[PDB]
Parts: structure tokens; C-alpha cells; sequence
DNA sequence: TACTGTTACGGCTCCATCAGATGGAGCCGTAACAGTA
DNA sequence: TACTGTTACGGCTCCATCAGATGGAGCCGTAACAGTA
């Protein structure tokens, strides 16, 4: 009737316990990195998968999870977790549909490319379109049925299955993914959903919901990490945790009913939800000037040939289902065509006639929609620019002068200025054949990645490795006087990062973590009075307060004389907006046509808009 | 709160559907090939399994269970089924520990024997018994203890790890299997034990009986497949198969608890468990004549240079504990010594000083405890030999005379006188790559395994196919005249095949139909009126029915003038015999002397025998 | 003289055990060139 | 003349995809030899 957690002490958690009801739609709220997914995935997750798979094959367990740091775990269950841009991938190989056709034509064929090229739900009419063959692909058959119908009940039944999965939209990948491991119609299984809810308009997040609930009512325990308050909204137990983030965070808050978290006072989630902390709607949309950027004849993607108007120097917005085409209309078309026009870019932009106003700016600066990649040599020093700065610094100073140093040689990804036993890394390799990887702090150097000659230089009497195990809020004040470290130091601490070092691996970064280093990276730049900012979902893992932070930079830009247009599906975001174009009214083939374009208020007014009717709700 | 299954028709399921109460203890019994093992493992656990790891890796499943005929199952949950002489595999393999001690000594070993060759306890004791080490290596001591820990509890606490698990004893391997599958501390899953109570004495039963139940408390569902009383008078739920075997039954007979069974008249399970169909207990049992086999110094395995004494012409049984030498007593001295003596067999046998009274015998006859070898070139004529008389009578008709057809030519398994399209296999190969296989009946010789040259020959107007594709009991009467086909047609009959096929692949075969086939063809040889039959645990997989024809045949050999010794652990076979010899007290270096030996009633007024006091009981 | 026991050899089949490689992209570091203020 | 945008190349690391081999034993078929009645 519960699942009890004692000694939990992954990551960051410190020492809690916990009580998770069994068979109930729980969520697990929280600041971006405070110890949700640690807590949900690497612990409840892993130890249940890796005591149902103990009882298998051994070989085909070495081709699981890794045992976590907990004391033990009772009432424990199967674990189900649904939790890139590579050519080799298409809707095939992730659906299995092309290891069947490639099996079938190798069984039964007679010594492809129209089944391929067909769309899923051509394929499907025409299968459904000597009895040996039949015999022998029964099985094949059946799947392949099951497969198709399940595809087209997630609402992608538009696809075609040579596409890549690379370029496949969000809202479309995600419903294939959960119609695939949700399909199964097994009894006593945890599910757990890492952020469910990314890429995702308002409607598919609530047929997500439905959904979920189903399969919840079968007699299964639902563990869902969410931030979107329509999942919160939806859920018999909240398991808050905080409060703060990072090594601030770690334990749990409050817990219980949606509305024990609205009392509670010691829970931001709650106060959040209540409303005594809140964006601010602004009074008086800001008009336009007379500034405009036309785009006439769009003809990328699903483009119906529509003539859309954005205003230069207020706040607009983009929304509208997944898959209407907001990315291919903004991002394809007009992104590269300014890049091209003023950054001087050798890329070639989407199918358009022209572009007016391009005269109008005189900078364009972005952030995509595909996540950062991990790795082991970068940091948030590294990442954002600033370690080349500091590298600089203590180059400049007047032991490194007399020694000879150069500006690489403070640098634990180049030789000659790290510790040469660890290879930079600070810690050995020790692995195991068959066994999750171990960790041993490196004893040359005792994790300081740098030799004692490297050491010996040191700025302000402080050496390399203790700047960079420093975190940004000190950095803010040692590196006051100047101005571009300070700068980006600051963008960093504005962008919520105020508690996180600047030597943290980015493989241990969380996903919010991440994407907030991402974004202050691109917002540390320059701007010069008239920039064109676009940014693709930026609110994709973050909590209700780094998005109040990120709105209120934004506002900052936009009143700072440049222009912002942001592609998100969160309501807190467009409700703040001054002009929002809304695409649609349905994913794929079925849109790609202007349902709306106005004030948020006349978009509201609109009738037909699904956005229209959610901000008049909101409204 | 139920499995429902509709539509189940695998193997000789007769399309019938059945509600498996959950979170219970229910058995599932019936004679032998007459549903259960397909019902429950090919069926339940496949589509549980399935459906489970469906939701995984794609290369990690091809390295799952086939899909069964089925309509659908409601209430599944993901299902783990606990259910040869290898000498590349020992106690460190399956146990895994022989892994963990070469990753510990590839990792932090210092460039072995003295642990292979230490014993458990003394492993343990010496494990018991720089920081790095530690910290690199704290997962795998962990595991070492756990996995130590549980094989001591198993009760095989005296094993060592560098014996091979082929000569390893049933109950210390069986024990040791059961604590590592059971031991996972997991809720919500389904186990399945396909005859669990093999090679294990009453008091092992009893201690694996206790542990189910603790395991089932956790709140799990347990469906086990037994054919002993003790197992099943320990279950709130039986479902009983029938009411024949083979094509005579795959049908639900009786459901409920074990009162109403015993109430149900149509169940024959019932009607044995109540007493309305019993083994008769001989009033007087035969009392020796003098003749007496004496084997003095036993010092095989661990024996503790004890005497004992088997008479001649009498029924003789060998009892005690797992481990307690009864095999090593029995088989390996006594078996090899009768056999080097009489049949000039050139086998080395075990460690003793002499046998006395070998003299008085003229022939030896035994059946080892080992299963038969499954290969799709065998069916129940090649394997009791009838099939070499049957081609014999083939090649003496006129017309193999007048063609010159050869004894040779009427056999699949030679080329020249099978279909070659198939390879005398009678059906097509096709195999998927990632997929289970298919069975494609050929077409060129349409299932009959021989071409139209072979099927031309015909004896008494039945060619070969047709005698291969007809019963025991037809079979019968066709060879009547002559007298070995009809013995071993007899002797075939009358342990109980009267059903199955002279054709039928032993692939397909069950344990209970295996068994009785080696019965079978070891009891249709030629006896001399003094003959030795050494018997090891011949009532295994084997109903209640065929435990009571095969006590029926043994005695019938008894009185024509035999000797027969057994070495069983069931209560019906032991009750019926004339002289126990009790070997124990104890499994593995606990034991190896004789607690008790004499008539039944004497083993029983002994006090310190647990068979002694069973039988007690018993009588 | 035939039936029955053994061994011996050739060919076919099942089962437990051992214990990854590759192409694509993303990131860090350095170099080079051009526009602007 | 310095700050900031781009491209271009070498080296390091993550992730999805492809889609078994071997030694041991057991069984069928045939041959060969020996004991017994
Ligand atoms: N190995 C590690 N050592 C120390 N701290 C770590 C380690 N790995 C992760 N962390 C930190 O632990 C915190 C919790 O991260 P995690 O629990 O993965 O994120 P989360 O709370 O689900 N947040 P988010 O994904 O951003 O919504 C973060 O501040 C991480 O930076
Ligand atoms: N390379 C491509 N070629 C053809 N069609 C594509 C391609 N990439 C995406 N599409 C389709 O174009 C439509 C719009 O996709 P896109 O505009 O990228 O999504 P989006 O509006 O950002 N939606 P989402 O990411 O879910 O919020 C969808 O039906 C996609 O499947
Ligand atoms: N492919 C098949 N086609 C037809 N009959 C089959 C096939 N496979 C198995 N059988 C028969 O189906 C019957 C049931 O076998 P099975 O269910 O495996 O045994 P069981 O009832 O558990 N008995 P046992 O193992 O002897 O205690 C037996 O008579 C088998 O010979
Ligand atoms: N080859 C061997 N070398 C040494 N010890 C052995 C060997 N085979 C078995 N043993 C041990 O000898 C003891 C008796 O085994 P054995 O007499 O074969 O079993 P059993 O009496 O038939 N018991 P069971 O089969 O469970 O009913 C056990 O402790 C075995 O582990
Ligand atoms: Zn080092
Ligand atoms: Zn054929």
C-alpha cells in the first residue's frame, strides 16, 4: 500500500525518507535541479528494474541500472520508465515497422519503396487491402496491425515512414513513444515519466492526461515529474521536494493533496500555485511603431502559402498545436534568412518569396530547440565563454609572465598544464567488465586536475583549481572590476545559477540546469540596441520561478529598444506577450495556416483558436 | 483480483478458459500430458513475460518468450518462472560468484586456488575476516556476502565453489536456485514452479513449502504445477486438468478448494486423494529367504565405511535425505560392481572393500536419475527400440524383396528412403532472424516424412507413415502375432503411453511422457527370473495413476522371482515395500551412515529417522 | 544357431557459457578572416 | 586599433543501431564381438 525509501543519499539528497502510495497518481514538484529525477529515476526506478532483471538471462542483462545509494526499499514493483539528430534513425526502426518489412521480404519475397514512401495511414489501407503466406506471416501481420493502429490512435497518423526521427516535431515523437510502452495491458507496474510534457500544446498535454489516467485505473502506480500546473492540477499526492537547489536542496518540502501544498508555507510550488507569488500581466501592451517584418509566400514543411506580420520591438509569441509548423515558420525561414542577410551566414534559408524590413535590425541571435550535448571535458566555464577569460587573467599575471605559461596551459583539456596520471579528467577509470562503472578520485593530483608547477601560479592568491571550484555567486564578487567576466558572471547569476560551481561536470548537470546554462550562454552577448532575439521553447525544464527570471530578462531586452519572439507552449509566458501569431489548427498535413495574430485579448476573443479559448480562460 | 484466459488452445488445450484468483496459492494438477505445464508456463508465463519485456531494449530481448495461442488475458502482471552434465559449470557460475572473484582479481589483484577449493562457510569466514580497495570493491563484497548469505540459508551451506553443478545433488541445487530467484523482495509478481518438489525429500518439501508461503505473503501470486499431496494440501486454490491425457484431455475438470476436489466425483486427482482409488499395502510382506547382498566398507562420496545389507527377492527401498549419500550408496558402487561382474561392463565402480553374495544373481538391470536427451530425430518407437523390428517386418514383404528395398530404407533419420525436401524431417525449416520460429508443414511429401517410392511398399495394406501415425493401442492389436513387438508394445502400454503416437517428436514430449518412455524401454528387456533392477527415483513427473501402475509392474516383477531397490522419496512407493534401508541424518559431510534399516513398520517405531516418523504417521 | 549383453564409430541436435563494434553528431581548443565603432 | 560575428580543422566523448559462436553431451543408425540356452 506504499513504498517506503529510507537512507536515500543519491546525488544530492540528504538522507530523506519517504512514502510513496502505492496504486495513485503522485507528482514530484520542484526547483530545476533539487532532486526529483535523482529521487524518481536513478533510485525508485533503478533498484526496481534491476530486482526484476536479476532473475534473468545474464547475458542479456549485461546488453542495467546501477545500484543506488539507499539503505532499502519496501513494497517495491516492476518499474516501467518512458522518461538526437541521427540520420540512421527513422519512424521505422523506432516503430520496429522496418525490421518486420525487412524480415518479411526476406522470408516471403519474390526475387519497399512504395511501401516506404507511403504515409502510415496509406500503408495501413493498403494492407488491410496461396493462404502458406499468411500462415507463415501471421505473426508478422498481426504486429504490424497492432503497430499502425496504435501509431494512429496517438494522434501521428499523418506520418510518412521513411522520415527521419531526427526532424520528427516533439508533439509527434512523444505520442509514438508513450503509445508504444503504454500499450502493453500489464497489472502492478510503476510508471514513471520524466517531464512527460515537453514540446506539448495544452490539448495533447491533456489527452496525455487522459491517457495516463487510463492506464493508471488498471491497477498501476503513477510516478510523474512535472512542472506544467495541469499535471500538477491532475494528481491525488504531490511529493515536494527543496528548498532550494543544488547543494541548497535535496530534502522534501511538503507533501500531500494539491491543496495541503497550497497551505503550505514553506513550499515555493505551493505559493506559486496559490498566487502569492505571480507574473505580472502587464497593464499596457506595448504598440507597435510603425516597425513591421512581413514574410510573403512561406512554401517550408506544411506551408499553405500564408502571409504573416511581426512587429519590431515588442513582445510576440507563437503558439498553436504541435506540429502546426511554428518552427518551420519561424525558425527555417525567417532565422536563416536573417542570419544570412546581416551575420554574413553561408546557409540556405527555408522556401519563401521575400522578406520585408530585414533594413529595420542590425543583429539576430538565437537559441534552437535541440538539447546541449554531454560531455565530460565542459563546464559552465567552458560552455558560456568565460573560461578563456580567466584563462587570460591568469596569463596575465606576473608569475605566468616569468614562467613562460601560456594562456592554454590552465586548461585541463589541453597537455603540458594538467595533471598528465588523470588525463585532465581528476579522476581514474576504474571499470568493471559486467559491472556499473566506479568512481576513484585520482591521488597524484587529489582532484585539483592541475600539477603543483600549474598550481604554483596563482591571481590574487588564488590558483586555477580554486576559481574553478568556486561557485558563481563568489565569482560575482572576485570578479568585479572587469567588465566581460563580470558581465557574464552576472548573466549566469541572473539566469538562476547563482548556487552552481564552476567546475561542474555538464554530464551531472540536470536537464533545467543545462538548458538555463544555454540560455544565459546565448543572452550574454552583445546586443546593440536593435536585436532580433528568437528563441525556440525556452521554458523546457524549468520551474515557475526560472521562467518568472527568464520573462523578466526578456522584458528587461524588450525595453531596452529589441524585439523578442518566442515559440512556447506555456500560458505564464503568453500571457505576458503583446503580440501572439498563432499557427495551426491542426498538426502535420491537417495546418500550417494563421488561425489568429493579434493582442492576446483579441486572440482570446477568437473563437476558433484553441489558444484563443485557454487565454480566455486564463484571462 | 483475477487472470481471465480466453481462447487458450496451445498444444491440447481444448479451447477452454479459466479464472486464476490472485494474490493465492493455487496448484495446478492433472495426469501426466494431460495441460498444466502447457497451460501455465507456455501461456501465462510466455505472455506475461512478453509483455513485460516488450517495453525494453530490442537487442537486449532478442538475447523473449513465444506469443501463445490465445484469444486475451485480463489481470496479467509481469511473471518470473523458477521451473545436465556440464563440466564447464560449476557452483561459481550459477551462483555468480566465480565472475565477481575474476573481476575482483583483473581489478585490484596484485600480480584463486585456496578459494575455489574452500567451502562455502569457509569462504564466507575468510571474507568476514588501503581504503581504495574498499571503495573500489564495496558493490561486489556486497553482492559476494548476499549471494553467500542466501546460498547458506538455502540449506547447502557445505558445498564448494569449484564442484561442478552437474554432479551436483538435486536438492542442494534446487535449494540453491530457489534462493537466488526468490530472493528479490519484489511485490505484484506472478511465480510459476513447474514441479518444484523433485529429488527433494518430504522435510525439504516442507522447508520450501514455508518459504513459498513467506514469499506469497509479501502479496504475490503463486502457481505451481505439483503432483504430490503435501504440496497441494497447502493451497487455497486448485485447478485440476483432464479428465485423460494426451488428445483425451487439455479441459478443466474441477476448480475450488481441495474439499471440493475430494467432493467432485469427475476429478480423478479427487477421488485418489480422498481414498476411493488407493495403493493396496501388502498385509505380509515378503520376507527374505536368505539370500542376502552385503557391500562392507563404503567409501565413495561421503560415506562413512558403513555396512549394509540388501536382500535378494524382495522389494527394497533406499530412503533419507537429499545428500545423504543414498546415490552414492546405491548407483555408484553397487551398480558399477554388478556390472563389471556380470554384463563384463569395463566401468570403474566406487571405493569399498569387497561385495558379498554377487553369485546370486544373473543379470542387472537399472535406470540412472539422469533426463533423457530431446532431439526432433526421436519419437517413443526409435527410443524403446521397436522401430529397428518394425523396419525389419518392413524389408521382409515381398514387394522390399522384389524392389530390394533394405531394413534401412524405412527410416527418416538415412538418406535414400526419406522425403528429401524435408530431410526427413516432415517439415519446412523457416526461421526469423529476431522473431520465434514457424512450423510449415512440407508439401512435397505432405507431412508423411517418406517419398511415394517407400509409401508403394505396404505391409498387411499399411505402409510405413501410416504405422508411424497410429497409436500405442491400435499398434496392440496390429502386431499381435509376433512376440517382441508385441512385448515391447505391451510393456509400453501397460506403463501407461496407451494413448500416445508410435511418431511423435520427444521434442514435443512432457516430463511425465519422457519418463515413462525410459521406464518403458529399461523394464521391456528379457529378465532371467533372477534379476537385480535398480531403480533411481523412477516416480518423478509422474501422476498418481502411473505411480500406481508402475508400483503394480515393479511388484509383479517382484514375484516373478526378482529383486528390485529403489531409491524414492514419495510415501505410496514406500509404504509397499518389503525392507528400507535409511541413510542420513544429514545432507552433504553431515551424513553418510545408516540411521535405520529393516521391514517399514521397524524404520517407523524408530525415533531419530525422519522417514521413520513419516511413516508413523503414514501407517 | 539365434537372442541378448557389451563396445565402438559416424552423423545430427540441444544447452550452458563467454562477456561489442560503428557511424553520426556535439563540444573544447586553436587558428584565420572580416565588419564596425 | 580592439571587440565581435562568422568559418575551418584536430581531438575527445555520447548515443542509436546492427542482429552469435563454441565445447560438451545425448540420441539414431550401423558394425563388431562374446556369452548362453
Ligand atoms: N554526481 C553529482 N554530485 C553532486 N551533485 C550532483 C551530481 N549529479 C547531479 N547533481 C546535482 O543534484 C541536483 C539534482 O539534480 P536532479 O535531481 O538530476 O535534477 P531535477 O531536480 O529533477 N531538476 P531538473 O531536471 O532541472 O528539473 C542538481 O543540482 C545537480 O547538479
Ligand atoms: N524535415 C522535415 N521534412 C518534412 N516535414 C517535416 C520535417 N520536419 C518536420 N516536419 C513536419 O512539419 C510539421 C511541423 O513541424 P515543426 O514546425 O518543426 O514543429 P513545431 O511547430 O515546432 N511543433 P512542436 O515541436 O511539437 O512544438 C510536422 O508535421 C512535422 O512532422
Ligand atoms: N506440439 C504439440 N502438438 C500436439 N500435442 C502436443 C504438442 N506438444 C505437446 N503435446 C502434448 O500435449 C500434452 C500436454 O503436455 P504438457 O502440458 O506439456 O504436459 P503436463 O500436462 O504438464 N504433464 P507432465 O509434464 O508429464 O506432468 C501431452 O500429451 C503432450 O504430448
Ligand atoms: N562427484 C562428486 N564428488 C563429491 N561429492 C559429490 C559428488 N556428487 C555428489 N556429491 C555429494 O555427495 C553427497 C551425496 O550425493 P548423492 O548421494 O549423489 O545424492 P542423493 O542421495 O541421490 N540425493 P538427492 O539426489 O537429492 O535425492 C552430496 O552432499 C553431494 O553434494
Ligand atoms: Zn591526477
Ligand atoms: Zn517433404
Amino acid at each position: 500500500d506504499y513504498i517506503v525509501v529510507k537512507g536515500a543519499r543519491e546525488h544530492n539528497l540528504k538522507n530523506i525518507d519517504v512514502k510513496i502510495p502505492r496504486d495513485k497518481f503522485v507528482v514530484i514538484t520542484g526547483l530545476s535541479g533539487s532532486g526529483k529525477s535523482s529521487l524518481a529515476f536513478d533510485t525508485i526506478y533503478a533498484e526496481g528494474q534491476r530486482r526484476y532483471v536479476e532473475s534473468l538471462s545474464s547475458y542479456a542483462r549485461q546488453f542495467q541500472m546501477e545500484k543506488p545509494d539507499v539503505d532499502y526499499i519496501d513494497g517495491l514493483s516492476p518499474a516501467i520508465a518512458i522518461d538526437s539528430r541521427n540520420p540512421r534513425s527513422t519512424v521505422g526502426t523506432v516503430t520496429e515497422i522496418y525490421d518486420y518489412l525487412r524480415l518479411l521480404f526476406a522470408r516471403i519475397g519474390t526475387p519497399i519503396y512504395e511501401v516506404c514512401c507511403l504515409s502510415i495511414g496509406e500503408a495501413k489501407e493498403f494492407f488491410a487491402n496461396t493462404e502458406r503466406q499468411q500462415l507463415i506471416a501471421r505473426q508478422i501481420l498481426k504486429e504490424i496491425n497492432a503497430r499502425l493502429g496504435f501509431l494512429v490512435d496517438v494522434g501521428l497518423d499523418y506520418l510518412t515512414l521513411a522520415r527521419a526521427a531526427g526532424t520528427l516535431s516533439g508533439g509527434e515523437a512523444q505520442r509514438i513513444r508513450l503509445a508504444t510502452q503504454i500499450g502493453s495491458g500489464l497489472m502492478g507496474v510503476i510508471y514513471i515519466l520524466d517531464e512527460p510534457s515537453i514540446g506539448l500544446h495544452q490539448r495533447d498535454n491533456d489527452r496525455l492526461l487522459r491517457s495516463l489516467k487510463k492506464l493508471r485505473d488498471l491497477g498501476n502506480t503513477l510516478l510523474v515529474v512535472e512542472h506544467d500546473e495541469d499535471t500538477m492540477y491532475a494528481s491525488d499526492y504531490i511529493i515536494d521536494l527543496g528548498p532550494g537547489a543544488g547543494s541548497h536542496g535535496g530534502q522534501i518540502v511538503a507533501e500531500g493533496t494539491v491543496e495541503e501544498i497550497k497551505q503550505n508555507p514553506n513550499s515555493v510550488t505551493g505559493e506559486y500555485l496559490s498566487g502569492r507569488k505571480k507574473i505580472e500581466v502587464p497593464k499596457e501592451r506595448r504598440k507597435p511603431n510603425g516597425k513591421w517584418l512581413e514574410i510573403i509566400g512561406a512554401r517550408e514543411n506544411n506551408l499553405k502559402n500564408i502571409n504573416v506580420r511581426i512587429p519590431l520591438g515588442v513582445f510576440t509569441c507563437i503558439t498553436g498545436v504541435s506540429g502546426s509548423g511554428k518552427s518551420s515558420l519561424i525558425n527555417e525561414i525567417l532565422y536563416k534568412r536573417l542570419a544570412a542577410e546581416l551575420n554574413r551566414a553561408s546557409v540556405k534559408p527555408g522556401e519563401h518569396d521575400l522578406i520585408k524590413g530585414i533594413e529595420y535590425l542590425d543583429k539576430v541571435i538565437d537559441i534552437d530547440q535541440s538539447p546541449i550535448g554531454r560531455t565530460p571535458r565542459s563546464n559552465p566555464a567552458t560552455y558560456t565563454g568565460v573560461f578563456d577569460f580567466i584563462r587570460e587573467i591568469f596569463a596575465n599575471t606576473t608569475e605566468a609572465k616569468t614562467r613562460g605559461y601560456k594562456a592554454g596551459r590552465f586548461s585541463f583539456n589541453v597537455k603540458g598544464g594538467r595533471c598528465e596520471a588523470c588525463a585532465g579528467d581528476g579522476i581514474n577509470k576504474i571499470e568493471m567488465h559486467f559491472l556499473p562503472d566506479i568512481y576513484v578520485p585520482c591521488e597524484v593530483c587529489k582532484g585539483k586536475r592541475y600539477n603543483r608547477e600549474t598550481l604554483e601560479v596563482r591571481y590574487k592568491g588564488k590558483n586555477i583549481a580554486e576559481v574553478l571550484d568556486m561557485t558563481v555567486e563568489e565569482a560575482l564578487e572576485f570578479f568585479k572590476n572587469i567588465p566581460r567576466i563580470h558581465k557574464k558572471i552576472e548573466t549566469l547569476y541572473d539566469v538562476g545559477l547563482g548556487y552552481i560551481k564552476l567546475g561542474q561536470s555538464s554530464t551531472t548537470l540536470s536537464g533545467g540546469e543545462a538548458q538555463r546554462v544555454k540560455l544565459a550562454t546565448e543572452l550574454s552577448r552583445k546586443s546593440t540596441g536593435k536585436t532580433m532575439y528568437i528563441l525556440d521553447e525556452p521554458t523546457t525544464g524549468l520551474h515557475m520561478a526560472d521562467v518568472h527570471r527568464l520573462v523578466g530578462i526578456l522584458h528587461r531586452l524588450v525595453e531596452a529598444g529589441n524585439s523578442v519572439v518566442v515559440i512556447e507552449h506555456n500560458l505564464d509566458v503568453i500571457k505576458t506577450a503583446d503580440y501572439i501569431i498563432d499557427l495551426g489548427p491542426e498538426g502535420g498535413s491537417g495546418g500550417g495556416l494563421v488561425v489568429a495574430e493579434g493582442t492576446p485579448e483579441e486572440v482570446a476573443k477568437v473563437e476558433n483558436s484553441y489558444t484563443g479559448q485557454f487565454l480566455k480562460k486564463v484571462l
